[PDB]
């Protein structure tokens, strides 16, 4: 049945981008203005359906970003001041080699460490509560230091990175304030967030938190998530609504090819493909379109029925994934 | 008395950036999403309050478009067909010519020979006709392609259309501007049948309008604006340092310049501009980025001091022109 736009007879024969970013599928404007705002270094809320491909745009602006310059965050105690632990930062590898010299020799703290890396870092803090956001300060003979206490926020891990947080909307009132001050500051210090605790008397220096937020929602959270947060990214940020079906045509269809293939390729663990076997993904992409003439880009769940039907070749021994395999993983649920 | 992060005796001696995007004051975050969609070819839909510099900043856009490539646009009698008459495209200032070589001759529908940036084309209150293209109504009677008028869609292709308030027009001419906008092309005929084939309107546009008054336009276009090109939410104050004083200062200087017939200003002068900016505000410690208000002001001042035959505008000229109307 379907013409498909391209001549193949399996997966194997499809050449899968090398970068994220070329490798998102139908979401033209939203790959253009990732870019921009990797190249002018702004915040962006991805506005979306579940399963459309938001964390993965996330991760394609992190390996856009620049990483000549990362760097690496060390806390030091204060003699002066115990409960106000100071905080250095160097460049990437030299936090290691500093607490080597000082391990030679109360030594410092990495509280983030960069060494080695090729891309800045994706930090994903979907879900998290304040201490994880935020940091934290342990509560612990003679006791613990406090700089030794003094755990690393996700907006510090991400210092010249990306913080991806999916829906943003569910995150507290007061987690969005604290992040949008994050935002104004490019710093933020370090406090216990228990506020009974030993912690909670402890305030570093301000650590620096100079990442791209890539928020994300539903069609929804425009309307719910914080309206000051919401007035930051619309200010100085992006704010990108995201396609939700694409039109069914060659051109289209084509990019589905792709698709399979890279599905392939970053699981790992399953087979090629032949060309009845995407016939039949993009027969599920018309049908889970929710229209007539499109084809879906709630890809999430294509993804799932494409690993799906790979393990289920698997488990028969296949050198390929045949189109039985496709329907046989869509009627599993 | 206040401090404005620079020494100069008159803005005599204040330089003024040669491009328009770089002569807007304040809305960085604007003026970076102008360059990227004079890059890209996207729409903008720029939403500020009045007085706020959009009308400048679809001029800058403007600026920054390819002239390279400009088109003149012949209409053609039909002779299958004398009501469809057919449209030309060609390299601009070749359109003449062709009128020339044949001189039922072809009708010059949009003449860009000459350019030396393209088109911006302001459509703000235009009417159906006007703006989506029209034709006209012992004689012999004028043959059809001759009848036939361009709209600003037509006169804006290569360029920039720009369309204040445009949630003030009607359902119907906001769902042919998408319509024009998704096929880039649009066929001329009269509002009130000639209908000419379609005829290239491959604009730019840039729509804008009010915090309170947008979410009236049609939904389908803002949609098109949201999925495939920007929304620029403008700012409409910047906070009162130095920094931003200076930023006044240059602000000064370019409406002079702009205006033409006006003296420049005394560093007294300008103080008392920056001040009116302080109080025009709202918010304690900001300056306002109602720059159109702020720009009557100069003017209104500098015409003050023309009519007491002054060499430079000074601070009295501006108190008079803040008390005047």
């Amino acid at each position: 049945s379907l013409e498909l736009g391209i001549e193949f007879t399996t997966t194997e024969e499809i050449e899968v981008p090398e970068k994220l970013i070329d490798q998102v599928i139908g979401q033209e404007h939203a790959v253009e203005v990732i870019k921009t705002a990797a190249n002018q270094k702004r915040h962006v809320l991805l506005i979306g359906e579940p399963g459309t491909g938001k964390s993965m745009l996330g991760q394609a602006m992190a390996e856009l970003l620049p990483t000549e310059t990362l760097e690496d965050i060390l806390v030091f105690p204060n003699p002066e001041d115990e409960n106000m632990p100071r905080i250095k930062t160097v460049p990437a590898c030299q936090g290691r080699r500093i607490v080597e010299k000082y391990r030679e020799k109360l030594v410092p703290k990495l509280l983030v460490d960069n060494c080695g890396r090729t891309k800045a870092p994706f930090i994903d803090a979907t879900g998290a509560h304040a201490g994880a956001l935020l940091g934290d300060v342990r509560h612990d003979g003679l006791g613990t230091p406090a700089h030794e206490r003094v755990e690393p926020g996700m907006i510090h891990r991400a210092h010249k990175g990306v913080l991806f947080i999916d829906e943003i909307a569910t995150l507290s009132l007061k987690m969005q304030q604290s992040l949008l001050t994050a935002m104004q500051e490019k710093k933020f210090p370090i406090t216990g967030q228990s506020e009974m605790s030993s912690g909670a008397m402890v305030r570093t220096e301000p650590v620096p938190c100079d990442f791209v937020l890539v928020a994300a929602g539903n069609l929804d959270t425009v309307d719910k998530m914080h309206p000051a947060l919401r007035s930051r990214i619309r200010g100085y940020g992006y704010e990108v609504y995201m396609r939700t079906t694409m039109p069914d045509t060659i051109e289209n269809r084509r990019k589905l090819v792709q698709f399979v293939a890279q599905e392939v390729k970053r699981d790992g663990k399953i087979p090629h493909f032949t060309k009845e076997a995407v016939e039949e993904i993009v027969r599920e992409a018309q049908k889970r379109a929710g229209r007539k003439g499109h084809l879906t880009l709630r890809l999430r769940d294509l993804g799932g029925i494409v690993r799906a039907a790979g393990d289920i070749a698997v488990k028969k021994g296949k050198k390929y994934v045949e189109r039985e395999d496709v329907i046989e993983a869509v009627k599993m649920a």
